């Protein structure tokens, strides 16, 4: 599904680091805002499960889980540079949802 593979996405970032590095900040950040654009909102909570699961640093974790929730709080989200978040990334993600 395509709220399994945006956090595949997420988990092939520098999940190690305290502070995600400015590409994968945006990149995650035009991951969450697309999926919720698109109707299928990835939460704070599955973001969270995915961290504990996989061990990621829990500070990552928990930056990742504060940008998902400013995303489903309906309010806008500044995103430094986001050409980070690729076509690819995006395309792939509108086909998995569709095919649903």
């Amino acid at each position: 599904t395509a709220i399994e593979k945006a956090l595949d996405f997420i988990g092939g970032m520098n999940t190690s680091a305290s502070v995600p590095h400015s590409m994968d900040e945006s990149t995650a950040k035009g991951i969450l805002k697309y999926l919720h654009d698109l109707g299928v909102p990835v939460s704070p909570e599955v973001v969270v499960a995915r961290g504990e699961q996989e061990g990621w640093n829990p500070e990552f974790t928990k930056k990742v889980a504060g940008w998902a929730e400013k995303v489903a709080s309906g309010n806008r989200i500044l995103i430094k540079n986001p050409e980070y978040f690729s076509t690819y990334m995006q395309e792939q993600l509108k086909e998995l949802v569709l095919e649903h």
